[PDB]
């Protein structure tokens, strides 16, 4: 189905990005709610990424898990391009997170699992995201976890493993590692004040749990945060892992 801007009304702007921004919008015929990524041909050009968006659409489209954000369609005009996206009412995890400091274990566990399955499905198609971070995981109405923004979902550093900063489905695991940490602590294991400062920390795997990071939580994160990609688990062992198991939903 070939679209056109004139088909939707426009609610508030959910966010504003470098390349454009996202407005709440409703489809005029079915009165259907969704988010609507808006981006500028000019801006995409001047940074040369017409590809990540051939290859974000070619992808997100082809995909259908609960925990992944369904890209419904696409179209463009003279100057900008429109992505017709699913809409997650409860906002981003990032906001949830900084909104309330850190997450309890259950909450964390859950997300991770969902995340994991979400991931497990993706890699079932040997697809890897490589852009995972709280500000890319949204919350559906039921409060579910949806993963979005496929800038670099092929086949700032806080979340990227060594392999990348210097890769197969491994990459993600690592990030999942980082991600878990933040969730429980409030910051990424390597948060550094300086770009180059970080690279160092990440390159060398220099993180340290506060006392309250009880349990094989501490374990799990270590288990994940390996420099040797081939030595991280798989989602299976992960959802399986007790601490997840005991706490997840
Ligand atoms: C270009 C560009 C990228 C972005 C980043 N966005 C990606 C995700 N965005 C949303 C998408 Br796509 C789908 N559903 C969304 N729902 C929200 C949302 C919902 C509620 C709230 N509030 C704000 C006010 N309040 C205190 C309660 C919670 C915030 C966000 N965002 C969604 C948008 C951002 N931007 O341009």
């Amino acid at each position: 189905r070939q679209w056109a801007l004139e088909d939707f009304e426009i609610g508030r702007p959910l966010g504003k990005g470098k390349f454009g921004n996202v407005y709440l919008a409703r489809e005029k015929q079915s009165k259907f709610i969704l988010a609507l990524k808006v981006l500028f041909k000019a801006q995409l050009e001047k940074a040369g990424v017409e590809h990540q968006l051939r290859r974000e659409v070619e992808i997100q489209s082809h995909l259908r898990h609960p925990n992944i954000l369904r890209l419904y369609g696409y179209f463009h005009d003279a100057t900008r391009v429109y992505l017709i996206l699913e809409y997650a009412p409860l906002g981003t995890v990032y906001r949830e997170l900084q909104k309330l400091s850190k997450f309890d274990e259950q909450r964390t566990a859950t997300y991770i699992t969902e995340l994991a399955n979400a991931l497990s499905y993706c890699h079932s198609k040997r697809v890897i995201h490589r852009d995972i971070k709280p500000e890319n995981l949204l919350l559906g109405s039921a409060g579910e976890l949806k993963i979005a923004d496929f800038g670099w979902s092929v086949h700032t550093l806080d979340y990227l493993p060594p392999e990348m900063i210097e890769h197969d489905e491994k990459v993600d695991l690592w990030s999942l590692g980082v991600l878990c940490y933040e969730f429980l602590v409030g910051k990424p294991p390597f948060e550094a004040n300086t770009y180059q400062e970080t690279y160092k920390r990440i390159s060398r795997v220099e993180f340290t749990f506060p006392d309250f990071v009880t349990e094989g939580a501490r374990d799990l994160i270590s288990r994940l945060l390996k420099h040797n990609p081939s030595q991280r688990p798989m989602l299976r062992e992960v959802l399986e892992h007790p601490w997840i198991t005991a706490n997840s939903s």
